[PDB]
């Protein structure tokens, strides 16, 4: 519902449509990540490496665990679940929400750690444990794949002083990555919005085999992945076998009804006898026939269609808004001194350019297409010119379906203004100091007056 | 010394309040890190490889000592006064430097002393084959040497030396060597334009070692409690003292500092809480965070800091100013505290500050779960105070907590706030209203002008 | 062309100058990426692991090839023509699309001519089974093909191919090759949604060999000069030209731009230094780089360049508009340039420009050791200039630097200057500040429109 031919005028030439889809209707699953490796077929070369180890992970685990009992102390069942408020205390909405998910995972933890044992007994990378009924719980070893493929294999190939000088490095660098995720930066564990590549840093980063092993699968299951929609969340954390059990929240990607993104191409304009670019939103959310911002940098985009792991849509000036439905004068433009910038842009078959500003001609006529110094862009088409050469470039063109003199129709120009950080202070402290003289003036004729 | 219950009516519920601790009193160690691995146990599978390769970390490795050298150059001891002890840098040699790159180099100079003494063991650096090694340096003082690449060289390549080839044995060793310097070259590249200061994270560094920290810290002994908070808020710091062009390594100083508190000072939080006031719901715009020192209130850049449950841990002061007007809106000037417009789905809507409820149950549906009443919400009010005398055990949504007695006011809700004004915080908006701002002024003062010059 | 000696005394003290580099003029050079390593080693071991991979990747990479062809479908040869010579684009079909993206199609097309004289050797290609592999694409120019982990297949799967069992050697190809398809997402993901240009750096495009783009250069032939200033500064910029669904490989196209130092410019740095004016200690703020062309004075978005000792080199112009007042402070307005209050520890207390120091010694021990007197800042003070004149070595604090003699007024410390208006610039509080003056904005233009009613 915005002015497209008046907008292009300035430069923002009409570009591609997408529908607006957000994460929700999570799908459970768990799985369990073990963060010591299985050394029992070397138990012999490996001295205090195993015991130090397990004090330093111990040391960056207990933290994690104990804010997971903050809330598992404060949530009992009778008659859904209820949080203690006053023992709680101080809680945020998300928090408290991500709790009571917790209590719920609670159930199927214990259910889990009844295998304790056999948690354990794991010695491979990707181990199914359904010694029991139906209850075929995952788990995924850290640091195995190395003990396998590469210590055991070499257990006399070197020595048993370097077996274990080599078990320690790979354990040292596993906890270096490791503490960027886990370390006192893991702040809040009771929340759900932790991504799942950032939990699976614990499983080497490896998250494609953590969510294939799971058995995931759906046309969108990168959309889904780039999007940051697959978060996770720590349910349990063993301080003595050294092992956490994650609960993979796997949504679909669904799609606000009316509602879809604009995208507008910036193109250079001329309009006095420098070049301009119009400082208006790139990315537009239109639902219905609310013209809002979008905080579009948090999303992914496709060719199709803006996907987010929440609406991040967000108010818009008035007068912004305006701008974007034909009051081009409310249009503010930045002064161009670059070298590179957006000069054309290709709407639907049809060219937008400035020409002031590049050269323009046209292939077929085998003349120039000359722009006026009124003019702040120029519409070459179909009509116009065939087949146009911008620059070096050589395309073919279709019809403009426009008003047939948007080249001799002309614009509104808007404010100049300039988006420096540094400037914006200036500019700011500059126009309340003239703010401050004027209210000087209007105060001294005022009590002059009358 | 905020006003937190007009602050709250508001959707600035009161959060957690935590403690200003900061960095400081480092205590050097010195370790060197050997960026090729020794290949004397394959020496016939070697090739052209390892002298590319050394000519390629020569590269990398002649900016970072020559500017070092620029420094070393013009640093003498100030010998002869017998009132001021310490090094004396050139000033008119060094020309242009910054305030910390010449307290740097008065560092740099310090560490040459026991610089030297560590390269007097230089062939016996080269000789390392392993790992990590200890070179047993002086009475009881050692030095310690980690070593690229070695536990490859080692683990993986001498227990195949035959199980594949030579020609592969070679190969094999050129990729680890090319994928270190891929890795290596974030750091030590062109980046590293001032190798003389010292503010360079010890992970950063660590690049050298293959990213292992770890590693490069227990080797040289973490006796400290606040180890992990000190890593996380990038407060171990190392700085490169010499560089060998030769043997190809480095001396590296870690500074292993320690945290203390700011005496009488906290940084309280604010959770912020949709509010209801005309028919759209609002969000205060007002600093999440606050530092408070004695009865100082200021703004803080808690995004370089280190966020823990009980404390807020930074490298550095990070305060920075606050407007008059934020700083009486956060003390009890509401009308002076902006607010946006709300026009997304997920915004925060109800906070629990010690063990009362404050709502939005405009936008989310309160209800009483022992009455089985609906807890409204007026029209005039902008958020709601959940606590025991109202309801017990209230449900907000799918959750069910049990509320305490709130401590303030016991009309909070029938008592009323001045609301602020509206503001937009889009970046392309600021630019839109300092320019639609600067339009009505000009008009204005043409008015004032024109009014003025017809009247007097 | 700025007023130096003003700038100082409101703590911008002059830093270094350096030149403006850009890049430009790229040479072509193309290489191929197999993403699938050769398994005919150890095909017993395998499983369904090679059969699902292959599934996955071909996902990966369905949509990249796709949006290639989107491209080729419509550049046809400009046959007919006796004054111009090259390609033509359909833009009816093509629809929409932005400046760059056709110009990087147009560009792709002149790639695909020699891509399909490398996808002559397909088979060849396939046949490859080892890390890094020298085709021959026309006898004379050759063409070269890196594998995938191919290094691990080789070194460690195949050394151990007994040594462990059949299930294992399978276990472990799995994530191996699971792995790299987590880190190769990063970039050839969904994030990757246009293909068709080719502003993306060489080190993203390396992902898909283990981001040892070391190697992948190394074995590709690169210039003596301004090469790893090239690499930081992000110019060496890659095209994906084809992509076989078959074999799983794709060809690149590396672009290896030249530095150009574009004449009558240069980048002046100003190191800032706190200094006092009321009782309180402040900082101006001004641009800390500004780009000076011919006598044109602008803004430079410097962050996204490369900053080295000698020169700013990026990737393009990066040149911005700078507001009008804030040209004029940069001259000699300075109660034009505005100043935040300082309230933090650290900031920077001193600088030294040109063996001159600038300090502000209110707030730092200052003394003169070559005298014994102690160096002292008046009140009615910003900055202090102690060199030669007053003092050959100082002593700040506990550093102690030799000066040099000062080239400007004599005077300097006895001068004084014109402060300018302060501000702050929290990003919570520019939005208090903007709100703030629009509200006395409204109510002055109702006591000029009711005085302006009430007049006439
Ligand atoms: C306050 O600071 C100023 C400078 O900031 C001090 O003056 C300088 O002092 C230094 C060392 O005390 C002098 O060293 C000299 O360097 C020049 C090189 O300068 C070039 O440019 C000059 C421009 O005026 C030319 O005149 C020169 O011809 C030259 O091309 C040498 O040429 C000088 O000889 C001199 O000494 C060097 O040469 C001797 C020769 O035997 C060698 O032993 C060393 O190589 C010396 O370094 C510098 O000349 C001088 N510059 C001036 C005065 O402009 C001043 O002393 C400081 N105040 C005090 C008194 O402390
Ligand atoms: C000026 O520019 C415009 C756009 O760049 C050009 O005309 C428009 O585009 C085409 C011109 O060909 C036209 O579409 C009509 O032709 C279509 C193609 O038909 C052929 O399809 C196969 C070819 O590969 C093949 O099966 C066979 O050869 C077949 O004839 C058809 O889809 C259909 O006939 C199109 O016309 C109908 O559709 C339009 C659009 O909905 C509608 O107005 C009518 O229903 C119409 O009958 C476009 O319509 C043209 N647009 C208009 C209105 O002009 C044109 O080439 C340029 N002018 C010149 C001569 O330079
Ligand atoms: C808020 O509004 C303010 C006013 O609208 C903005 O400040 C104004 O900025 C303009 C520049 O855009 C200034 O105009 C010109 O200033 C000098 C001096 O010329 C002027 O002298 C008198 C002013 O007292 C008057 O006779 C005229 O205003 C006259 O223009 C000139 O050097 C420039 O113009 C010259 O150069 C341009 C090329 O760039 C040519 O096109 C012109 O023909 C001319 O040769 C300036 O444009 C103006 O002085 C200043 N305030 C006034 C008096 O209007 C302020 O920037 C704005 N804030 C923002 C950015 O949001
Ligand atoms: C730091 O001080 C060093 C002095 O110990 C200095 O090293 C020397 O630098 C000169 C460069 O002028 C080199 O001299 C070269 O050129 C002369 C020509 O007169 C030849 O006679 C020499 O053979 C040589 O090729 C010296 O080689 C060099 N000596 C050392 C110590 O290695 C550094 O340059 C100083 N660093 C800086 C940046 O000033
Ligand atoms: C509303 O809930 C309040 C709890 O948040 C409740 O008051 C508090 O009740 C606890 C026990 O539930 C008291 O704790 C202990 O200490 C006191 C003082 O020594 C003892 O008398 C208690 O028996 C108990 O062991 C809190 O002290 C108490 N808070 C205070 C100081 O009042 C309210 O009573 C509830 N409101 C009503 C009346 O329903
Ligand atoms: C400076 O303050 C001005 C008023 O104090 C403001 O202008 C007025 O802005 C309000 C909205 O903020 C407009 O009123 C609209 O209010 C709601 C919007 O949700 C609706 O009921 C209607 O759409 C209603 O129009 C006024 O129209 C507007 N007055 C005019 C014509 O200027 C400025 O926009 C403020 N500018 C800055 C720098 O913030
Ligand atoms: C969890 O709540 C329990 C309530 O029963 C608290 O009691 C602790 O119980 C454990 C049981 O192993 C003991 O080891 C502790 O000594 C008890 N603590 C106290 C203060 O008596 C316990 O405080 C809570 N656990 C947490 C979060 O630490
Ligand atoms: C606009 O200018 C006024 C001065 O006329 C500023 O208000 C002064 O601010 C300082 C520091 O905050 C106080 O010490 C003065 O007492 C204030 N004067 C008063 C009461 O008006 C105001 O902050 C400026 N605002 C902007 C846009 O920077
Ligand atoms: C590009 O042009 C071709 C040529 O007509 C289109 O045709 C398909 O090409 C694929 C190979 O890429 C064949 O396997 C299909 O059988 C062809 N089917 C058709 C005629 O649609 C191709 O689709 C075009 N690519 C696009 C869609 O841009």
């Amino acid at each position: 519902i915005l002015h497209y031919e008046k907008l292009s005028k300035i430069g923002l030439v009409k570009g591609v449509t997408r529908k607006y889809k957000i994460k929700s209707n999570p799908l459970t699953k768990d799985i369990v990540i073990k963060m010591i490796p299985n050394v029992s077929d070397m138990s012999q070369c490996t001295g205090s490496v195993m015991e130090n180890y397990k004090t330093r992970l111990n040391g960056i685990l207990t933290p994690i665990k104990g804010a997971l009992e903050i809330y598992k102390n404060n949530t009992h069942d009778l008659v859904g679940v209820i949080m203690a408020g006053v023992a709680i205390g101080i809680a945020t909405a998300a928090q408290i929400t991500a709790g009571v998910a917790l209590y719920e995972a609670m159930k199927n933890a214990d259910n889990i750690n009844k295998l304790k044992s056999s948690i354990e007994s794991t010695n491979e990378a990707v181990v199914k444990l359904q010694e029991t009924a139906e209850k075929t719980v995952y788990v995924l070893t850290a640091l195995q794949d190395y003990i396998n493929t590469n210590l055991v294999p070499t257990i006399d190939k070197i020595s048993c002083k370097q077996t274990e000088l080599s078990l320690d490095l790979a354990l040292s660098k596993y906890l270096s990555d490791l503490l960027f995720v886990f370390g006192p930066n893991l702040q809040d564990p009771v929340s759900n919005s932790m991504t799942i590549q950032a939990i699976s840093q614990a499983f080497g980063g490896n998250y494609e085999t953590l969510l294939r092993t799971l058995g995931y699968a759906t046309e969108d299951f990168d959309d889904l992945l780039e999007s940051d929609s697959i978060t996770g969340q720590i349910i349990y954390v063993d301080l003595s076998s050294y092992y956490i059990i994650v609960r993979v929240y796997f949504p679909i990607l669904t799609e606000i009804q009316q509602a879809y993104i604009q995208e507008l191409l910036p193109v250079s304009f001329n309009n006095d006898d420098s070049e301009w670019i119009s400082i208006v939103p790139n990315f537009i959310l239109v639902r219905n026939t609310l013209i809002s911002n979008i905080e579009i940098g948090f999303c992914l985009i496709t060719k199709r269609s803006v996907i987010c792991n929440q609406d991040y849509a967000t108010p818009m000036t008035n007068n912004m808004r305006e701008c974007l439905t034909g009051s081009t004068e409310k249009c503010p433009r930045e002064l161009v001194v670059s070298s590179h910038v957006p000069r054309f842009a290709l709407s639907n078959g049809v060219l937008f350019a400035n020409c002031i500003s590049v050269t323009c001609q046209c292939q077929t006529t085998g003349r120039a297409i000359s722009q006026s110094g009124e003019q702040t862009l120029l519409m070459i088409d179909n009509t116009t010119c065939p087949t146009a050469v911008l620059g070096n470039v050589i395309i073919s063109l279709g019809k403009y379906l426009g008003s047939v003199n948007y080249n001799s129709e002309g614009i509104a120009i808007g404010p100049p203004v300039f988006t420096d950080k540094v400037d914006i202070s200036s500019q700011i402290s500059s126009m309340n100091q003239s703010l401050q003289q004027s209210k000087d003036y209007i105060k001294e004729a005022q009590r002059l007056l009358d």
